[PDB]
């Protein structure tokens, strides 16, 4: 299992087979994507050596998950036969602050959410009963906390999980078919990120998800909820795999939102590559860029939809009175919020405070960028939706 000779898409498969044991797989679409990367990987002088074999692993272990996923439906053909009906979805721009929502609708047992060990040991799956206790979500939680080396180091800004088993992006589904966003920010240039929102079909993507979530349910049944911010980009594939999706868009102030998210690169941007050889003042324009894709491709959507087929989060909202917005959710969605449910989610917002409402400097300085220069990007965005910004 070494890296050495890791030269094209189809040695990535070898090692994953050789890992997962299996060697069969549905079709040809994870090849295309998993190619640029390790093209790039190979080729790009801004990659640390470790940070190669770093992003040459997570690709195995993505991949090696699409083959657990295969050989299981192909031993359970039933679970494609069950519909993933009127799935609640969150999308619009990353850095939205939806974190809350998502653990508040984890509050309702009626309702599943996609928790992060699913995204890693898929196969098989497990009861509802032990969505949180499965031995596989417990090693993970137990490693994790084997890494607390407190070896005067503050940590890595991603513990991802909460509390024992907590929700995730499908961004973490997606990526087994190497067309997902992550991958992007693990890449020193914006090839694979332009080829993924210009190029990329998206739909065996989509229709990957839904498999993924037919294999979840069949042992942990429910109505589910789901978030992405790129959904909104993908937003046509969505609806053609989910038509029948209710979407709920995620708001907040846009120019605050593009800033962090250049931010939130850095992490990545810092496991596995050359930092000296980056430039942050290039790195506005590329999250300028995507910005874009994240407003407009939902925008044109509701346009052609409806408004009504959306529900509007704004962070705003979700900072001043979250379980108001829930109420509302549940209206719109037109589903009973029993008493127990909104019980558990009062308990939890009383354990997890969250950030207080506050005006300070966007400041995309750091990264090349102005109000004055996105305000073209997001005017009809900031003209349609009534966004509370923290700005100056
Ligand atoms: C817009 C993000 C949608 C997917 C949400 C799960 C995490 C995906 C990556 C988060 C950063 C999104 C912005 C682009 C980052 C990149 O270039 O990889």
């Amino acid at each position: 299992s070494d890296f050495d000779n890791i030269t094209t898409a189809d040695d990535v498969f070898k090692l994953a087979a050789q890992r997962t044991g299996l060697s069969e797989i549905d079709s040809d679409s994870w090849r295309e994507g998993l190619a640029l990367i390790v093209d790039e990987v190979n080729t790009s002088p801004v990659f640390t050596p470790f940070g190669r074999q770093r992003v040459l692993d997570d690709a195995t272990n993505a991949l090696g998950r699409r083959l657990q996923v295969h050989a299981y439906i192909q031993d359970h053909p039933e679970v494609l036969d069950a519909p993933v009906e009127r799935p609640l979805i969150v999308l619009g721009m990353p850095r939205t602050g939806t974190t809350v929502i998502s653990y508040l609708l984890d509050q309702d047992p009626a309702r599943r959410s996609l928790l992060h060990w699913q995204c890693v040991h898929p196969i098989p799956p497990a009861s509802t009963e032990t969505l949180r206790t499965d031995p596989r979500c417990l090693a993970l939680l137990d490693e994790q906390r084997k890494i607390l080396d407190a070896v005067t180091r503050a940590k890595m800004p991603l513990p991802h999980w909460e509390d024992a088993d907590g929700p995730t992006e499908d961004m973490f589904i997606h990526n087994q078919d190497f067309k997902g966003l992550s991958w992007d920010s693990f890449l020193p240039t914006d090839r694979y990120a332009r080829w993924l929102f210009d190029e990329a079909d998206m739909s065996s993507t989509y229709e990957y998800q839904k498999r993924y979530l037919q294999v979840l349910q069949s042992t942990a049944p429910g109505s589910w909820s789901l978030k992405m911010p790129s959904h909104s980009v993908h937003i046509e594939a969505l609806l053609k795999v989910f038509p029948d999706a209710r979407l709920i868009w995620a708001h907040r102030d846009p120019y605050k939102a593009t800033g962090s998210l250049c931010n939130l690169w850095r992490l990545p941007q810092s496991l596995v590559m050359n930092t000296e050889l980056l430039d942050q003042t290039e790195m506005g324009r590329l999250a300028m860029w995507q910005m874009r894709y994240h407003v407009d491709r939902p925008l044109r959507a509701r346009e052609r939809i409806g408004d009504e087929r959306f529900f509007h989060m704004y962070y705003h909202e979700m900072m001043r009175d979250p379980m108001d917005v829930m109420r509302r959710i549940y209206e719109w969605a037109d589903e009973p919020l029993t008493a127990e449910t909104e019980a558990r989610m009062r308990n939890w917002l009383a354990h997890h405070p969250q950030d207080r409402f506050a005006l300070n400097a966007y400041r995309l300085d750091e990264y090349g960028l102005t109000v004055e220069a996105l305000q073209p990007i997001f005017a009809e965005y900031l003209d349609t939706f009534d966004i509370e910004l923290e700005g100056r």
